[PDB]
């Protein structure tokens, strides 16, 4: 065990261990309290972020448990990684407390855009270089958007902030961020959706790069429906048919049908290519979409493509998330994984 140390950081005790120095607030989410710091052991500048309440329902000692064995399994170049995990407990009995550390990244891709062509094919090749690995353990992430992709000192793209079914009905509400890069399915429920939705989110990031603009700003869910269906046309009987929602399915139908758009006389001057894999990204049935595997062999990314050297994932044991348990069980459960923590080479 190593030795720890207490400081409050506006309001907050934190009690961490001593190779970590320098400690400064960055910010505060309702699920914790972050801090810059510098990891003496490695020399890296680190993320140190405090849970906040991580036991405090059943709901939210799941989310927990569900946050760190996601973290935990995360090994690729282009996704972000555990480099440590502490609590100060020494026994089960007074554990109250979770610490997750990670890489400190540079700008975010909002950041970035707020570019060449060359430019959009290094950043995209990388977000489904990422994604190709993160689909072949069965994990969606749910959440893909600017503030979420962030590059290292080195240029490296990192996907951090998978989502943890976290996001509230306040949040979605109005001319927001937080709803620009979904899918309609997930917007509207309007079907059990899967790891498709995550390619929409990158058609719509890789619009935004190649025009410096949002492509579908909505006021609103309406509004937003609107822009997304004026781009790609109304739907067909045959994706009518795969709408499981009755309500969902009667409102579409009123609206005036409307083809697709030709995307070239959208994107003015982008790379033909470029405007080719738009059209396999943002297609309004996701039946049909491109996967992550097959974007990677499009021509658009022959300069960066090297199928020997773009991993897939160890397999990951998700029967957790149908299983009923206590607050207490959960809580042991995230204890196991803590003390079993084993650091990066
Ligand atoms: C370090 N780095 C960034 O922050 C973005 C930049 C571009 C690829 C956009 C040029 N890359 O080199
Ligand atoms: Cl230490
Ligand atoms: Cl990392
Ligand atoms: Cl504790
Ligand atoms: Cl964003
Ligand atoms: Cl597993
Ligand atoms: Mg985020």
């Amino acid at each position: 065990r190593p030795t720890f140390y207490r400081q409050e950081l506006n309001k907050t005790i934190w009690e961490v261990p001593e190779r970590y120095q320098n400690l400064s607030p960055v910010g505060s989410g309702a699920y914790g309290s972050v801090c810059a710091a510098f990891d003496t052991k490695t020399g890296h500048r680190v993320a140190v972020k405090k849970l906040s309440r991580p036991f405090q329902s059943i709901i939210h000692a799941k989310r927990t448990y569900r946050e760190l064995r996601l973290l935990k399994h995360m090994k690729h170049e282009n996704v972000i990684g555990l480099l440590d995990v502490f609590t100060p407990a020494r026994s089960l009995e007074e554990f109250n407390d979770v610490y997750l550390v990670t890489h400190l990244m540079g700008a975010d891709l909002n950041n970035i855009v707020k570019l060449t062509d060359d430019h959009v094919q290094f950043l995209i090749y990388q977000i489904l270089r990422g994604l190709k690995y993160i689909h072949s353990a069965d994990i969606i992430h749910r959440d893909l958007k600017p503030s979420n992709l962030a590059v290292n000192e080195d240029c490296e793209l990192k996907i951090l902030d998978f989502g943890l079914a976290r996001h509230t009905d306040d949040e979605m509400t109005g001319y927001v961020a937080t709803r620009w890069y979904r899918a309609p399915e997930i917007m509207l429920n309007w079907m059990h959706y899967n790891q498709t939705v995550d390619i929409w989110s990158v058609g719509c990031i890789m619009a935004e790069l190649l025009t410096g603009r949002t492509l579908f700003p909505g006021t609103d869910h309406i509004d937003q429906l609107k822009l997304i269906l004026r781009l790609v046309g109304t739907p067909g009987a045959e994706l009518l048919k795969k709408i499981s929602s009755e309500s969902a399915r009667n409102y579409i139908q009123s609206l005036a049908q409307m083809p697709k758009m030709n995307f070239a006389n959208v994107f003015i001057g982008a790379n033909p290519l470029a405007v080719d894999l738009l059209e396999k990204m943002l297609v309004l049935d996701s039946d049909k979409r491109i996967t992550a595997a097959q974007a990677l062999a499009h021509a658009y990314f022959a300069q960066y493509h090297d199928p020997d050297d773009e991993p897939v994932a160890d397999p990951y044991d998700q029967s957790f998330e149908s299983r009923d348990l206590l607050i207490d069980e959960w809580k042991s459960l995230t204890y196991d994984e803590v003390i079993s923590f084993v650091p990066p080479p």
